[PDB]
């Protein structure tokens, strides 16, 4: 049961969220970050690498900054 | 090679799609990347996204940092500067 640091796409709000899995993370992120709708994609905040498997989500360091993307939203350089 | 798979960040040559892929070796990685990145055909070369350094041995692939961004090149594609 693990600690994730998660940003919105405009990087204005970053929050620490505990998750058992990628899917659990994705189920929590809307309420926590007060997203306008459900997330479409989870990406690495540093470079926009798409996190789309559980095994890859779990191999990343606990201090990894994640970014949620809603439909049509794209990762952008900080 | 590595009993436990290692996380790789992998870019297409146009840098529009970037994805985290788990891999046990260079060969395993190269076996996986076409379906994952939706490549039109099999990869020809794996390169460092940063400077186009060719990754062509398993030992060099394994020595790289986990956050290294890779780039796949298909036949006749060339690394280009970002």
């Amino acid at each position: 049961a693990r600690p994730c640091r998660v940003s919105t796409a405009d990087r204005k709000v970053r929050k620490g969220i505990m998750a058992h899995s990628l899917e659990d993370l994705l189920n929590k992120v809307q309420d926590i970050l007060k997203l306008k709708d459900k997330p479409f994609s989870l990406v690495l905040e540093e470079d926009g690498t798409i996190v789309e498997t559980e095994e890859y989500f779990q191999a990343l360091a606990k201090d990894t900054m994640f970014m949620v993307l809603l439909k049509g939203q794209k990762w952008k350089p900080p």
